[PDB]
C-alpha cells in the first residue's frame, strides 16, 4: 500500500520509444514524451539517457537509420 509517483515511467516510455524503431534523432524522442505524458524532458536528458541505458542506431525495415535498443540493459533500480 504505497501510491509514490516516482520517475519508473521515464524508463519504460524510453526504452519502448527506442524498441518500436521510429525515431532517428534525439530531439525527435524528446518531443515525443512530451506528447506521452513528460513534461520534463530535453535534450540533455535524451542524449544522457541513450549513453546511459546504451541504445544503439540501426536501419530499420526500410533502411531508415533509428534509434533502438539492444539487449536487455537498463533495468528499472535507480
Amino acid at each position: 500500500m504505497r501510491s509514490s509517483a516516482k520517475q519508473e515511467e521515464l524508463v519504460k516510455a524510453f526504452k519502448a520509444l527506442l524498441k518500436e524503431e521510429k525515431f532517428s534523432s534525439q530531439g525527435e524522442i524528446v518531443a515525443a514524451l512530451q506528447e506521452q505524458g513528460f513534461d520534463n524532458i530535453n535534450q540533455s536528458k535524451v542524449s544522457r539517457m541513450l549513453t546511459k541505458f546504451g541504445a544503439v542506431r540501426t536501419r530499420n525495415a526500410k533502411m531508415e537509420m533509428v534509434y533502438c535498443l539492444p539487449a536487455e540493459l537498463g533495468v528499472p533500480t535507480t
